[PDB]
């Protein structure tokens, strides 16, 4: 079993999905955490098994307010204290394919097939993606104040509070 390929194929099948439309809006979800985090959840996100995790997707339109060594922190709403968003490259685990249900355990005959494939496949998003990015800002592409369109994951412990900024993993982010 090849996770490498597995994940590259996972990838353009994700990539396909995102072109044809995915996510919810990022500010309405916001929102709806913020004043009722449970309805959130019921409306917005993705349980994998019987776990009290949350799995959110979001796309949106975000102002750079702080570019970092590891990500951006992005402000999608206005009159906040701090940034909506950090985008980061922190990318760890199942995240990506609970939120976005591009795998599941049902589709491997062995859990560390699973476990390699999300490994494989965070890579990919981790360079391709995010460091990517962060590569071309520094050569001229963006900087504070740019606008960037994103698609992003996050995952949420149900009864935790919300805190911002929200670190969310963008599986999208392009300059507009
Ligand atoms: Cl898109
Ligand atoms: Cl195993």
């Amino acid at each position: 079993f090849d996770p490498k390929r597995y994940a590259r194929e996972l990838w353009f099948k994700l990539q396909d999905m995102m072109n044809e439309g995915l996510g919810y809006d990022a500010v309405e979800v916001l929102n709806t955490l913020d004043e009722n985090p449970e309805l959130a959840h019921q409306k917005f996100a993705k349980v994998v098994g019987v776990s009290n995790y949350r799995y959110y997707i979001i796309q949106g339109v975000g102002e750079i307010v702080e570019i970092k060594d590891d990500g951006i922190l992005v402000k999608v709403r206005e009159n906040r204290k701090v940034p909506d968003l950090f985008l980061s490259n922190h990318i760890f685990g199942n995240g990506i394919v609970n939120a976005t249900g591009i795998a599941k355990m049902e589709d491997f005959d062995r859990i560390i097939d699973f476990n390699l494939t999300a490994t494989e496949l965070n890579k990919i998003v981790k360079e391709e993606v995010v460091n990517s990015f962060l590569k071309q800002l520094s050569k001229g592409a963006g900087s504070v104040g740019s606008l960037v369109r994103f698609i992003a994951v996050f995952t949420l412990l149900k009864d935790e509070e919300i805190k911002y900024p929200i670190e969310a993993i963008p599986l999208y982010l392009e300059i507009q």
